[PDB]
RNA sequence: UGAAGAGUUUGAUCAUGGCUCAGAUUGAACGCUGGCGGCAGGCCUAACACAUGCAAGUCGAACGGUAACAGGAAGAAG
């Protein structure tokens, strides 16, 4: 299955020592399709080429999240030093709701039901690798059978 | 009876930090402009002040009476 996203483009128009630049920097999101998530970040001359450089190092960044039957359960906060995410469930038919890198980030985990916050910075960068520390800090009842008891 | 987001510090970026916008209520008020109806609201101001009128009357089954209208009678007459 496709899952795979573009969270933002963003156009460098500065002047250096090299000239005017004329690049696009690009932000995505992959995931394994069976429990894992990841985002890549890159800037290029052209969008494509920017969102390539983005989605190669997108399919290899990997984290392991427990989603247990494609839904949030618990209440959640995630962290990067001035962004901070909170992430509740949500009720029967709803859903997200927040800012496009958590709309992103919770598709290539393959969920909806969240009620989603942001706090601090919503600076693009931190909010999306704070929303995958909120998701380290994703439990799951399948986990916690076996931990209970001995 | 349930949960945000976006504009914005620069040559850049990231913090820290304040500012801002889509929304809404009203005995509102102003201007452009205004087809029907129902329901609601309508002197908050000068606790300053009024000509005029209305607004609180009524019972004769408590009653001395009779200003009137019916009915009888009497009578001035007609």
């Amino acid at each position: 299955e496709l899952q795979e996203k573009l969270i933002a483009v963003n156009r460098v128009s500065k002047t250096v020592k090299g000239g005017r630049i004329f690049s696009f920097t690009a932000l995505t999101v992959v995931g394994d399709g069976n429990g894992r998530v990841g985002f890549g970040y890159g800037k290029a001359r052209e969008v494509p080429a920017a969102i390539q450089k983005a989605m190669e190092k997108a399919r290899r960044n990997m984290i392991n999240v427990a989603l247990n039957n494609g839904t949030l359960q618990h209440p959640v906060k995630g962290v990067h030093t001035g962004s901070r995410v909170f992430m509740q469930p949500a009720s029967e038919g709803t859903g997200i709701i927040a800012g496009g890198a958590m709309r992103a980030v919770l598709e290539v985990a393959g969920v909806h039901n969240v009620l989603a916050k942001a706090y601090g910075s919503t600076n693009p960068i931190n909010v999306v690798r704070a929303t995958i520390d909120g998701l380290e800090n994703m439990n799951s009842p399948e986990m916690v059978a076996a931990k209970r008891g001995k």
